[PDB]
């Protein structure tokens, strides 16, 4: 069995290798990247997104999300508070403005321990969920916008025609701007090209134990988990590695920089947080090795996850038992 103890891979793919993605997540595969949850690839040398990041002020972020916290410094909940629009050049002044940079720091693992140390005593103000992108339409390898659908690959493996699109959303991040502990929606894959500015920490833990994570979150979120039987699909709970560790809970953690790719798998549950003003794309797809997983997701029926148009057809499809209780919850 290939990488079993689930550590993150770190891959080199030529310039060559570059141009089948599907073919080189298979690759990655066969070579275990996937028991980890999470895989970073470097693009070739020759590669690029786009020319220049010289003109993206005017992008407008039209509802900042102001990332507030309850609990103690390793066990918390974020809820998300409204703000008033802002274009990308006002949100990256803010972000660089004395209330919100990055402090002082001797490097990644000191910035690290003053985020858990620190995150709950501020609130930092996120753009995220923007449908749009960011990569050249002449960039014709690992263009987030160009991937396979997701429709698509359904209707390659199981023959069915379903309605839904698949387009890539832009992420602007600022010192402790934070991701809650999540597996993607129907247990898809994720892949995250971090296009310019600050690093991005992640946590993330084993396909393969993600049942013991979710576990411990019914026990330090007591009352979220009376209210619904899959409430990390609200995406609002942080565990710092430090009380993971104290739990026994299997995980590992990685800094992604800019230029480079991450690729999250099926059942992969993943956490982190921005180190400073920054800009990431990212889009939901699907191999044929997801089906088993989008069969077997764990689903919120209690109002609160509220997402896309495009995943009912996969409830449809894939879960018609789940279907009806998960749509009144939709409605
Ligand atoms: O970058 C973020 O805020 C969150 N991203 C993801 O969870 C992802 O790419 O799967
Ligand atoms: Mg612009
Ligand atoms: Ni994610
Ligand atoms: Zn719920």
């Amino acid at each position: 069995a290939q990488n079993p103890n689930c550590n993150i891979m770190i891959f080199h793919p030529t310039k060559e290798e570059f141009n089948d993605f599907d073919k080189y997540i298979a690759y990655m595969e066969s070579q275990g990247a996937h028991r980890a949850g999470l895989a970073k690839i470097i693009p070739p040398k020759e590669w690029k997104a786009r020319e220049t990041y010289d003109n993206i002020s005017e992008i407008l972020i039209a509802t900042p999300l102001q990332q507030v916290a309850s609990g103690r410094a390793g066990v918390f909940t974020q809820y998300h508070k409204k703000k008033k629009a802002m274009t990308v050049g006002e949100y990256r002044h803010l972000a660089n403005s004395k209330k919100y940079q990055t402090p002082p720091h001797q490097n990644f693992e000191d910035l690290e321990r003053k985020y858990w140390k620190n995150r709950i005593y501020n609130s930092p103000i996120y753009g995220a969920d923007i449908s749009g992108s960011l990569f050249d339409e002449n960039t014709k390898q690992w263009n987030l916008g160009h991937l396979g659908t997701i429709q698509d690959l359904l209707e390659k493996e199981c023959g069915v025609v379903i309605e839904g699109v698949n387009t890539p959303y832009l992420y602007f991040g600022m010192w402790k701007t934070t991701f809650a502990w999540h597996t993607e929606d129907m247990d898809l894959y994720s892949i995250n090209y971090l296009h310019l500015g600050e690093p991005k920490t992640w946590y993330v833990v084993p396909p393969e134990h993600g049942q013991r994570l979710e576990r411990l979150a019914r026990e330090l979120f007591p009352g979220s988990s009376r209210g619904c039987g899959a409430f990390l699909r609200h995406k609002v709970a942080l565990i710092s590695p430090t009380v993971l560790k104290e739990n026994g809970i299997p995980f590992n953690r990685i800094t992604q920089e800019a230029g480079e790719f991450m690729v999250t798998f099926p059942y992969g549950y993943h956490a982190g947080f921005n180190h400073g003003f920054n800009c990431a794309e990212a889009i939901n797809f699907a191999t044929p090795r997801w089906i088993d997983y989008g069969k077997m997701a764990s689903q919120c029926s209690c109002g609160e996850a509220r997402v896309t148009f495009s995943m009912d057809a996969f409830v449809r499809i894939l879960q018609p038992e789940r279907y009806d209780l998960w749509k009144r919850g939709q409605d």
